[PDB]
This record gives C-alpha cells, structure tokens and sequence, in this order.
DNA sequence: GCTATGAGTGGCCCCTGTGGAGAGAAG
DNA sequence: GGGGCCACTCATAGC
RNA sequence: CUUCUCUCCACAGGUUUUAGAGCUAGAAAUAGCAAGUUAAAAUAAGGCUAGUCCGUUAUCAACUUGAAAAAGUGGCACCGAGUCGGUGCUU
C-alpha cells in the first residue's frame, strides 16, 4: 500500500532540518542496507534528522583581493614604463643601475652585482645618503637647484613620485600657491565690498585662518565663521560663498532670483560648466568673486596638507617632511638630554629594548605611534621641562615620521607640481627630459575610467570593454584605442534588469517618453465619469482620451480631478455637473519628459511627431546612460543637424535616473495578428472594450498572450545548481536552499519514490522562492485541459505558531544541549501544518503521547556535510627568518631560511597512504600507514599525479588503489561508539551527541528562565514549585554528563575540573546552578573543542592533536540525509 | 646509561583603512 | 572562533 | 527612503630581505658611547589564452558509465527504545 505521509523542513543558515511523519503524527523507521567491507549488514533508523554545513561566504573578499591585484600590477607596469622612458640614456651612464634595483631584496651571495644599487661603490653611497638622509631632501634639492644633477637622482625621484602619486578625489587644478587662508579671505571680502558696495561686510579682527582649518565639521566652521560677521547670515550669498568655500554645495537660486536650482559644488567634474551656467544668468561681473571663493577653498583645503608658505619654493610637501624631519630631530636630542640627565635607568628601556613601546621599539619595532605616545606619555610627564614634549604629544606631531597613516589626504596635483618643477628644470640638460615631458606626466595622472573597466581582450568574466582596434593600450593611446562610449554603454546595461513579461528584452528608462505615454493612458482607462441623466458610470473614449491628454497632461505638469472637471468636461464638453471615480484628487501618471523637452526645444510639432519617437526615445536613452557630458554632446552630434547649437547645449546638461520595468518590443513593439494593434494603441483606443494592460495581457482571444508563452523557453540549465543561484538573498540561504532540496529529493528516493501529500516550510519572499522552487519540481504532470495538477501542498507557515505550540503544550527547546533541536523543530513544523491543512482545507491523549514518544526518540540522524576546504593558500601575514622547515617560500628562488615567508597552510583535504618510508640513519625502509594533508597550493599538483608527488616527499612503492580522498568533518567510529571527525590531516573533532530525557530538558528550561517566565502568575508559580521540587535533577544531570564524557571525550582533567567546581558552588542558587550547567554541555557538544567559563572558573579546551587511533577504526561515509551509508574498516587494509 | 624521537600540554598567532561610480531587490 | 606553531617534559626504541 | 548583494576605479599604510662603513677597551665574553625618521623589490606559489588578462565566491557522501556536464545503484510490515534492537513475510 502507498502509504500517506508528510515532509517537515526548517531552512536556516547553517542547518537543515527534515522529519518524515505519516497520517497519525509517527515517524517510521525502517531497516537500511549498510554497503561496505564490515559485518553490520543492515541498520534500523528512524526517518528523521538535521544536516549541518559551514555558512556560505559572499564574494566580497575575492573582490577586494583582485582590485588589489589589478592596483599592483599597473602600479608595476607604471614603474616599467618609467623605466623604458630613461632606459636609453641610463646605458650611457651605467648599464646595471636597474638590474641593481631589481635584486635589491636579495642577500650578498645571490646577487649578480653589487650589493649597493644606486652607486655600486660605497663611498658614493654613504655620500649621498650622508647629503641625502630622506628622499625629501633629494625632490626639495632637485625642486630648488638649477645644477645639473646626476641622471640617477632624476630618476629616484620621478620614480618615487609616480609609485606613490596620491589620490585623485579632488579633480581639476590645485594650486599650492595660494596657499594663506587670512589674505584669500580678505581678497574675497574686499571683491565682495566692491561688487555689493551698499552692503560691506566688516571682517576686522575676525581670525579667518583658524576659524576655517580648525578640526571640525564643514557645517559647524561655517555657522562659526558668519557668527564673527555681524549681519551675515549662513543662507546669504556671502555664506553661500564660505559653504562652497568650505567644500559644500550652496544653492544661489535664492540669492539671485532664479527660476532653478544653482548649486556648486568645486569637488564635481562640472563645477567650471555649471559657474558658467550662472554667470550666464547673473553676469560676468561676479566672475572674479567666484575665482576669489575658489582661491580661499584651495588655500583651507591645502592649510593642513602643507603648512610651511614663507620661503619662496614650488615644493611645498617637501619642505613639511623637512620641517617634520628637523622637529623630530631636535626633539629627540632632547629628549635623549633630559632622560639621561633624570632616569638614567629608563634609558636603555626607551632606547635599546625593542620589545617595549619605547623609541628603539617606535622606530625598529611594530609599535605604532599612538603606542609610543600612550607608552610615552605618563614617562614625560614625571619629569620637568617637558611642557614643549607634552604640547606637540597632544597634537599628535612629536617625534613624527615622514610616512604616516595621514598621508592620504595629499592630492596627486601636489605631486603632479613637484614632478613638472623637475621635469622643467632640468630639461635644459637632458633633452630627453625636454621631449618626453607629456609622456611622464600622463603616467603620473592617467587613471582607468571606472565604467571602463579592466583591459581584457574577452578571456576575462569581468571585462565588458569595446576596442576600436587591435593595438596594445598604453596610456598615451588610450583615447584613441579604447571606445569610451560603447563602454560606458555596456557597464549601464549589464547591470540593468532582462524583462519580467520577456526575458530576452531590456527594460526602457523610468522617463522616457513612450513609458510615461503608456502609463497616461493606461490610468485613463480605468477612469469613470457621471454627467446627469446618465444611469451607470461610463468608460473615456479614444478620443476623449486623447484630447484630455492634449489639453492637460501636454500643458500641465500634474493634472488633478478638479482641474479635468473644470477644463474639460464643463468647457469642451458642457457638462456642468460630472462625478468622476477611479482617481481620487489626481493623476499618479505625468508627461514630465515631455514638459522638459518642451522647455529645452521649444518645438511642440517637433515633440508630437511620431517619425520622432525613435530620435527622442534614443535622446533620452543617451541623457540616461552616460554621465561624462563629453560622450553625451558625441553621441548627440548625430542629431546636430535637429537642433541649433544653444539647444544642443541645453540638451547637454539635463541627466535622468532609473529604469523602468517594462521594453518597449511589449508596448509597442509587438502586434496583434487579428488587429495590428499593439498594447499602446489599444489603450488609447479599444472601443467598448477599454481593456487595461492586465486585461489585454491576461486576455485569451488576443495573440499577445500566446505570443508571450511561446516567447519563453525553459531555460537550459537555469534548475539545479544555476536558478537558485539567481535568487535575491546571501549566498548563505543560497546554499541552505540548495542543500534543502536535495534532501528533499533523497527523502523520495527513501519512500519508495511516492511523492508526499504536504511539505512545510518555514524560515517572506525569500520562503516564496523555496516554495516556487519545491512546486516546480515535485508537480510536472498536466491535466487534460492544461492545468497543472498540484500532486504536492508546498505549505509555508511562520515560527510563531510554532513557538506558540512549543511553549503552550511544554515542548520546551534548549540549544546548547545538542543538535536535535533542528529534528524536533522540523517534525513539529509538520505536525502543526498538516493538523491545521486538514483542519481548514486531533485527539488529546493519543496525539500527545505519539508527540512525547518522538522527543524522546535517542536516535536521529545529524549528519555533518564533508567539504573540501579551499580559500587562501596560508597566513597573509609574512614571518622573520628561521631555522624551521615549516615556512613556506615566497618565490621559487627564495629560500625561506634567509628571507622569511609565509606560515601555517591550509590543508584541503588528506589522503590515506600505504607506502614504505626509510627512517633513520640507515636509511632503513619501514611500511607506514598515516594521514598525509594535501595542502591548497599543492591541490593542483596532486590531482595531477599523486604517484609523483607521494614519491616527491620521501614516501616509496605506494599502493595506488589505497589512496582514499578523506576531506574535512569525515567521520570514523571507534570503541565503544566513540566517534572522531577529521578536522584537518592531524587534528580531529567531537562526533557524538548528548542525549538527555525531555525530562531534564524541561528541568532546565524552566530554571534557566525563573525569573524570565512569560505567562499568567499562576502558571509562573506552577513552574516555580515544579522546579523546586525536582532540584536532584542537577545531580542527575552531572552524572550523566560524567558517564557520557568518560565515554567519549575521555577528558579527566577537565571532567575532574568540573567535578570539583560543581562541589564547591553546590550552595548556589538553582537558577544560577542551571545557567552555568547549561555551559557544561560545551564540553559534549558536537564539533571542533571549545573554552568555557563555568561560575568564576575557566577551562581551557581539551584538542586532540592525534591522529594514529583513527588510522585502525572505521571510516562511514554517510549520504546528504544520513540514510544511505558505507561502512569502511581502515584497520583491515594495508595488512601485511 | 646516552641519544634522537615521538607524544602530550600550555600558550600565542591571525593584514587594515578610506574615497568614488553604477546596477539590483526587499521591507 | 579554530587550526597551526613552538617551548617544555616524559616515555621510548635503539645503540 | 534605507539596508544588503554584485561589478569597476584609485589611494594611504603594514610586513618581509637588502643598502644607509658603527667607535672605543679587551684575546673574547662583554661594558661604555654614537646613530635611529629613508629607499629598492614582493604582496597569495604561479598559469596560458601572452591580456596593462586570470588565480581566495558558488559546487563536491560511496560504487558503475564518462573527459566532464550528467545519468544510474540499496524490500515490506509489526513489537519495543540510550545513539537503535528483536520478530514475522519476502527472501
């Protein structure tokens, strides 16, 4: 007989739950073969269990990683560029200068040249570095200097400032001259004065310098600086001047009277169109304000970056790490006078001991500088002439280096000056300096367009840009190689959503024109109107429709009911009184577009014309896509013919937004085969009909609908791996549901492949796609008329229900004692949703019982999914040099015993071998059987050719057929049904559960939460008196958490720890007995060891580091459910 | 008895921070 | 949070 | 309206080895003194499809077919419950 029965699931992140119960609430068991080389022929197991797997990543770290490697390889490839630059004129002076820089990080005895690399002599070196102690003083002598200078210098510094050319936020040009914020300010307050005479504005006495560069918000400074200038407010124009000036975006529609918004921003790439734009409106007669403005915003946004503007040099960055470096100096002299002359002990502490956070640990240690000042500063403060010390402590400025975390607020125009300084001054010399002077400085500046994206000639996945030709792109033929627009095109639109109604088509912009046209008539047709003597409501016309359109939407930016009835209806139509329905007060639907290009052409014909929908709808496309107005007035050359030049600029500057969510091939592009009408067309004209979109969509007579069913096809792949990788959620629930459905699948496979009544879920749109999915793939048969018959109730209810029956009938759930909770979870999910689906299309006592007999059922099947660990080869972090094996070599060439590497790999998966190992001096072959751990980076080479490898590590005549792929959390069974998971090739894992009576567990549950209780006093009181009198349970408890540990933890220290905590805190309150007990369990639980606190007592984690017992136990390969496995003895193979 | 080796135990180790642009869904 | 690594102590086989 | 997810563009650090002649007294251990701020290269081993590209997301119990994608492989009922046991039928 095909007997009824039920699927319960509980999805979460890193569980699946799955409980398998017939018509009356009992999970079946039943006898499953057992496969393998044992003698367990057959094992009895109840349909119930839970899967755990480790949570899902999201790709955001691959990311980070790649656009770190990408930055590194044209970083390198910028310095190689440099170096093909000087490349003929270093052969003449000496050949080996960049084969001495490449090897720099090699020791003597592998170096080709000599060691030292700029010179190759030593007395050279230490002459320049004695002339030359940082490279600051190079750039500053080579910025100041008009000597000749050696070509190598030239090149040190070039090469220094194009590796480290500093960020591009601030596009433009910045000029580091003006540079003092006090005379700025007064040159814009006297322009001001000049320009707005009836009204000065007195900034005597009032300090702009420290007003404007204090530490604080660009707000807070600008609400201070117009507080010292009577009659000023924030929202005036000369406010508005200092919130620009401040970095802001003010809004001078305001102070000038205009139509709309004016806002500058100086950090945009338009703010030099845009000040055009206004003074175009206002008059060139402010000009020279807004130049003053943008003067007194570089000066406050330079104040902090460079700080030295008295001398007269075009290095200012230069001459702050000279004066950082001279500070540094002086007070460290004395700061070594004053140490030495009071605590004459504390000086070898500060000055030699690298391992404290001292100097000596400052500079030659990790310390960081906030280390040194929190380790510096209780020390300055004992003693006297230490107030300079402890002022510039303060300021974060004592004692500084020249490469600091701060220097990431420098603008790449501070470096892009330095470079043309150099470039200009010692051109006269070298006239290849002269020639190539463009070339080095679009190095320096050339960036990658971020909608361009990286350079692949289509073997990447990532790639999306278009090449105009087949040459090799370089920055100095970037624009000519490389299609700008055709890019940025392809980065807008991959992005963009495929069609809901026809996957194939892309969706039109929110604001194109035919869009805002469809949704006008489309509101219009559900729109009713009541004149007098009229009997019932009557639909609009086509033509009523149409001349309502022309009449307001054409005229009005917002149409509203009131409007229509006293525009239309009374003056075209004369009817005095007319009652509407299916608009309240007004449209939702607005020809905004259609208002704006009228503004801009001022051309209604041109705009009504339908020959011009294509030009408009491509017009506004284009206005969409891009936002370079560059590629905006390219593509718009094609209609230059259409529009006079001060349309075409006008054209050039409005930018819109979103997406719509239907294409255009659906409103308009598709016909029907009866009419030639398209959905446009209908809803401006269906006759009597007035069918709306989802009438004409869901209409059967017309071919639209056919057409649309026959448009799709079923996605080759798409279900299985492929579709629920394209549902909206973390890759987490991605793979939950993955897993989830394939238990499904194997719980059919189990039943004989009948498939079941119901199937509950709960977890909401994201339950909506588990249900879509499960429906889908258990429901496949039609019938006669087409219908698919729903063989399957997928059924989706919420956890309050659930927790509801837990709570009301004392099914009570603790997580910290085992993993069961996920089972019992899922058969009451089931339990409660087939009661309440038969109930709305339950005996107490019998139901109660069978519910008790499941929760109490000592065997479930927890299965822990085996992966295969991949990721990151090892530990980013690179260690010193050692005399250790384990280090793992940066390069092929790099012997880690001399430059350090990298440590502590991660082991894929391990492979158990049989082979013959010499051992000893006398080199003696010896049969081995042990656990050798494939590590990620040798992943590859293994698969390639294990033999070659296990021989490659000192392992002989390996037995081929013995090799057996064991990845992480396998399971083995020892002795006494003490089970161990592998945790990696010398460590392993808790594999057995604690299984408590439901008895004790409701003990706990109730005395954990006492004073926690949710429910009537009565009920509280019950609870209270039941867990008062049942105190021995504790006893019980400890017992068989005892006999359970000496079972299988075999853990006597740390059994022996808890033992003797528990006597001595036996006097404590029960809740708090309860509450430290339920950490107990930690110690039993599943998986990989863990420290826990038990009261004041702490006990470190018991690891077992051993993998030898394991090697003559048997190994269990269990299925996704736990149902299907094969038992392996390991301790029958590789016998003699 | 000495030497080199494996096995158990306790403790320490882990790359980080920021800006800009676009697109999408889900509540 | 969890596996890798090292320093220290103690059987342990072999000489 | 924001959060989250995906993709591109850049910056500043950090670590590693090397260069920046250490002096004096002593046979040496060592003790005293002087100096400290910077720079070069690497930043997952490398791969071929040779690009100013790609290399940490997702997927993966065992056996048979295959290069892989992928397909196939395991009796039922009843009585009980400490990780599942027993009995009958099929066999």
């Amino acid at each position: 007989m095909d007997k009824k029965y039920s699927i319960g699931l509980d999805i979460g992140t890193n569980s699946v739950g799955w409980a398998v119960i017939t018509d009356e609430y009992k999970v079946p068991s039943k006898k499953f073969k057992v496969l393998g080389n044992t003698d367990r022929h057959s094992i009895k197991k109840n349909l119930i269990g839970a899967l755990l797997f480790d949570s899902g990543e999201t790709a955001e770290a691959t990311r980070l990683k790649r656009t770190a490697r990408r930055r590194y390889t044209r970083r390198k490839n910028r310095i190689c560029y440099l170096q093909e630059i000087f490349s003929n004129e270093m052969a003449k002076v000496d050949d080996s200068f960049f084969h001495r820089l490449e090897e720099s990080f090699l020791v003597e005895e592998d170096k080709k040249h000599e060691r030292h690399p700029i010179f190759g002599n030593i007395v050279d070196e230490v002459a320049y570095h004695e002339k030359y102690p940082t490279i600051y003083h190079l750039r500053k002598k080579l910025v100041d200097s008009t000597d000749k200078a050696d070509l190598r210098l030239i090149y040190l510094a070039l090469a220094h400032m194009i590796k480290f050319r500093g960020h591009f936020l601030i596009e433009g040009d910045l000029n580091p001259d003006n540079s003092d914020v006090d005379k700025l300010f007064i040159q814009l307050v006297q322009t001001y004065n000049q320009l707005f005479e009836e009204n000065p504005i007195n900034a005597s006495g009032v300090d702009a310098k420290a007003i404007l560069s204090a530490r604080l918000s660009k707000s807070r400074r600008l609400e201070n600086l117009i507080a010292q200038l009577p009659g000023e407010k924030k929202n005036g124009l000369f406010g508005n001047l200092i919130a620009l000036s401040l970095g802001l975006t003010p809004n001078f529609k305001s102070n000038f009277d205009l139509a709309e918004d004016a806002k500058l921003q100086l950090s945009k790439d338009t703010y030099d169109d845009d000040l055009d734009n206004l003074l175009a409106q206002i008059g060139d007669q402010y000009a020279d304000l807004f130049l003053a403005a943008k003067n007194l915003s570089d000066a406050i946004l330079l104040s902090d970056i460079l700080r030295v503007n008295t001398e007269i040099t075009k290095a200012p960055l230069s001459a702050s790490m000279i004066k950082r470096y001279d500070e540094h100096h002086q007070d460290l002299t004395l700061l070594k006078a004053l140490v030495r002359q009071q605590l004459p002990e504390k000086y070898k502490e500060i000055f030699f001991d690298q391992s404290k956070n001292g100097y000596a640990g400052y500079i030659d240690g990790g310390a960081s500088q906030e280390e040194f000042y929190k380790f510096i500063k209780p020390i300055l403060e004992k003693m006297d002439g230490t107030e300079e010390l402890l002022v510039k402590l303060n300021r974060e400025d004592l004692l500084r280096k020249q490469r600091t975390f701060d220097n990431g607020s420098i603008p790449h125009q501070i470096h892009l000056g330095e470079l043309h300084a150099i470039l200009r001054r010692q051109e006269d010399f070298y006239p290849f300096l002269k020639d190539n002077r463009e070339k080095i400085e679009k190095i320096l500046t050339f960036r990658i367009p971020y909608y361009v994206g990286p350079l692949a000639r289509g073997n990447s996945r990532f790639a999306w840009m278009t090449r105009k030709s087949e040459e090799t792109i370089t920055p100095w033929n970037f624009e000519e190689v490389v299609d700008k627009g055709a890019s940025a095109q392809s980065f807008i639109e991959r992005m963009t959503n495929f069609d809901k109604n026809l996957p194939n088509e892309k969706v039109l912009p929110k604001h194109s024109l035919l869009y805002e046209y469809f949704t006008v008539y489309n509101e219009l047709t559900k729109v009713k109107y009541v004149t007098e003597g009229m009997r019932k409501p009557a639909f609009l016309s086509g033509e009523q429709k149409k001349a309502i359109v022309d009449l307001l939407f054409k005229t009005n930016r917002k149409v509203t009911v009131k409007q229509l009835k006293e525009d239309y209806f009374k003056k075209i139509e004369c009817f005095d009184s007319v009652e509407i329905s299916g608009v309240e007060d007004r449209f939702n639907a607005s020809l905004g577009t259609y208002h704006d290009l009228l503004k801009i052409i001022k051309d209604k014909d041109f705009l009504d014309n339908e020959e011009n929908e294509d030009i408009l709808e491509d017009i506004v496309l284009t206005l969409t896509l891009f936002e370079d107005r560059e590629m905006i007035e390219e593509r718009l050359k094609t209609y230059a013919h259409l529009f006079d030049d001060k349309v075409m600029k006008q054209l050039k500057r409005r930018r819109y937004t979103g997406w719509g969510r239907l294409s255009r091939k659906l409103i308009n592009g598709i016909r029907d085969k009866q009419s030639g009408k398209t959905i446009l067309d209908f809803l401006k004209s269906d006759g009597f009909a007035n069918r709306n979109f989802m009438q004409l969509i869901h209409d059967d007579s017309l071919t639209f609908k056919e057409d649309i069913q026959k448009a799709q096809v079923s996605g080759q792949g798409d279900s299985l791996h492929e579709h629920i990788a394209n549902l909206a959620g973390s890759p987490a629930i991605k793979k939950g549901i993955l897993q989830t459905v394939k238990v499904v699948d194997e719980l059919v496979k189990v039943m004989g492949r009948h498939k079941p009544e119901n199937i509950v879920i709960e977890m909401r749109q994201i339950t909506k796609h588990v249900a879509q999915i499960l429906d889908s793939r258990m429901n496949t048969k039609y019938d006669e008329n087409d219908k698919l018959i729903r063989e399957v109730k997928v059924i989706t209810l919420k956890s309050k229900l659930v927790s509801d029956f837990r709570k009301d009938f004392q099914f009570y759930k603790v997580r910290e004692i085992n993993n069961y909770h996920h089972a019992h979870d899922a058969y009451l999910n089931a339990v409660v949703g087939t009661a309440l689906i038969k109930k709305y299309p339950w005996d107490k006592g019998r139901d109660f019982a069978t519910v008790r007999k499941v929760l109490s059922m000592p065997q479930v099947n927890i299965v822990k999914k085996t992966e295969v660990q991949t990721g990151g080869f090892s530990k980013e972090s690179i260690l010193p040099k050692r005399n250790s094996d384990k280090l793992i070599a940066r390069k092929k060439d790099w012997d880690p015993k001399k430059y350090g590497g990298f440590d502590s790999p991660t082991v894929a998966y391990s492979v158990l071998v049989v082979a013959k190992v010499e051992k000893g001096k006398s080199k003696k072959l010896k049969s081995v059987k042990e656990l050798l751990g494939i590590t990620i980076m040798e992943r590859s080479s293994f698969e390639k050719n294990p033999i070659d490898f296990l021989e490659a590590k000192g392992y002989k005549e390996v037995k081929k057929d013995l090799i057996i792929k064991l990845p992480k959390y396998s399971l083995f069974e020892l002795e006494n049904g003490r089970k161990r998971m592998l945790a990696s090739a010398g460590e392993l894992q808790k594999g057995n559960e604690l299984a408590l009576p439901s008895k004790y567990v409701n003990f706990l549950y109730l005395a954990s939460h006492y004073e926690k209780l949710k429910g009537s006093p009565e009920d509280n009181e019950q609870k209270q008196l039941f867990v008062e009198q049942h105190k021995h349970y504790l006893d019980e408890i400890i017992e068989q958490i005892s006999e359970f540990s000496k079972r299988v933890i075999l853990a006597d220290a740390n059994l022996d720890k808890v033992l003797s905590a528990y006597n001595k805190h036996r006097d404590k309150p029960i809740r708090e007995q309860a509450e430290n007990i339920i950490h107990l369990f930690t110690l039993t639980n599943l998986g990989a060891p863990a420290a826990f606190k038990y009261f004041d007592t702490t006990i470190d984690r018991k690891r077992y580091t051993s993998t030898k017992e394991v090697l003559d136990a048997t190994l269990i390969h269990q299925s996704i459910t736990g149902l299907y496995e094969t038992r392996i003895d390991l301790s029958q193979l590789g016998g003699d």
